[PDB]
């Protein structure tokens, strides 16, 4: 019932989505016009796009994405989350290892009534050019 254990739902079937390698299905827990920021990167826009951004670190590779949300508050049809992620990757030496990072998000009740992701920004650890 709560939008935090909403959220923390959304995020659980995020996961799944990922790790059936089904970018499509992540990229439907996006807005249409949802934004990923990564910070001193270039900015994800729209739906598609962000498709091809999950499906390209599926291609790289990138699995075992692990999701910790902190605190979530709810404003009107919007609500504000901050987290931690950690998943494994490869490094310049092309090894897998384990790579985290953090992030605030904000979701948006959509048309249906269930939460979608709306902006992202997030930042991966210091520890690939
Ligand atoms: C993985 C690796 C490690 C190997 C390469 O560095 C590529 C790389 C990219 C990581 C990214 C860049 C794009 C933005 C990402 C994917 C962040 C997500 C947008 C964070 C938000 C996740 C969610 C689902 C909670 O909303 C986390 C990691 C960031």
């Amino acid at each position: 019932q709560s939008a935090k254990e909403a959220i923390e739902a959304a995020l659980a079937d995020f996961v799944k989505a990922y790790n059936s390698k089904d970018a499509a299905g992540v990229a439907s827990k996006y807005m249409d016009d949802a934004a990923i920021f990564p910070l001193d990167m270039a900015r994800v826009d729209g739906r598609q796009n962000i498709q091809k951004l999950w499906q390209g670190l599926m291609d790289m590779g990138v699995s075992e994405p692990k999701l910790t949300t902190l605190d979530v508050q709810e404003s009107g049809d919007f609500a504000f989350e901050s987290g931690s992620i950690s998943l494994k990757g490869p490094g310049k030496d092309s090894k897998l290892v384990d790579i985290a990072g953090k992030y605030v998000e904000v979701w948006r009740k959509g048309q249906d009534g269930g939460w979608k992701l709306y902006r992202t920004i997030a930042n991966l650890d210091p520890a690939e050019h």
